[PDB]
């Protein structure tokens, strides 16, 4: 199973590199990569299984992540209440289409690869669509908004080498953009 130790951190060149494309079908290693990465999610979002390993909750993680420059992610948002929830495991996403309106999470975002929380606002689109292939190469066309949309964006910037904080304003880094919509 993946570890906190498998969690490459900032500072890591790896976390910078654009990574590549993946060709299909996928090779066993790659869909035991990507199974067990969706499974250290389970296992961070579960309090009895996150306690004993000491994993920090999170609802996506990127190959980059554990060290892997490939172009898969995994996102595993819980549904608290509401009937909605994601679980992905998906291969070279890419955000086809996107609004100019933005939303943002009011306390800021987080990652399991930063060990120091980074203050300020990450405004990003606030309705998304992507195009992305499963573990198995069928395609997958999904179309977010809000919390979702915010969650797979964060994860496909890892691909690209970008990290959260790379869009938070240095100048104003707590003031909300106009007319975008908090999460
Ligand atoms: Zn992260």
């Amino acid at each position: 199973m993946l570890t906190m130790k498998d969690i490459i951190r900032d500072g890591h060149p790896t976390l910078r590199q654009k990574a590549a494309e993946l060709e299909l079908p996928l090779t066993k290693e790659e869909k035991e990569t990507l199974i067990a990465m969706r499974e250290f999610l389970v296992n961070s979002q579960d309090e009895e299984i996150a306690k004993r390993y000491g994993l920090r909750s999170g609802v996506g993680l990127a190959a980059p992540q554990i060290n892997i420059s490939k172009r898969m992610i995994a996102v595993l948002i819980p549904d608290d209440g509401s009937g909605k929830s994601y679980d992905y495991m998906l291969v070279n996403p890419k955000i086809v289409s996107h609004s100019v309106q933005e939303a943002y999470l009011p306390t800021g975002e987080g990652c399991l690869s930063v060990d120091d929380n980074v203050a300020g606002l990450v405004h990003r689109h606030n309705r998304i669509t992507i195009k992305a292939k499963d573990i198995e190469g069928n395609d997958i066309q999904l179309r977010l908004k809000g919390y979702p949309a915010i969650v797979f964006q964060h994860e496909i910037d890892h691909l690209n080498g970008v990290m959260f904080y790379d869009h938070i304003d240095k100048n104003h880094p707590l003031q909300p953009h106009t007319d975008a919509v908090e999460v």
